[PDB]
């Protein structure tokens, strides 16, 4: 299936930035299915 998808609803970008730039490192993600997926 995926791989870089945090489990957070997407809604805010700094909600999903904070995660997505402390867990992969950087903030580069978008919202898919409802929930951010990051990607590089």
């Amino acid at each position: 299936w995926c791989s870089t998808c945090l489990d957070l609803a997407c809604g805010a970008s700094r909600e999903c930035y904070d995660p997505c730039f402390k867990a992969f490192g950087r903030a580069h993600g978008k919202c898919m299915n409802n929930k951010c997926r990051c990607y590089t």
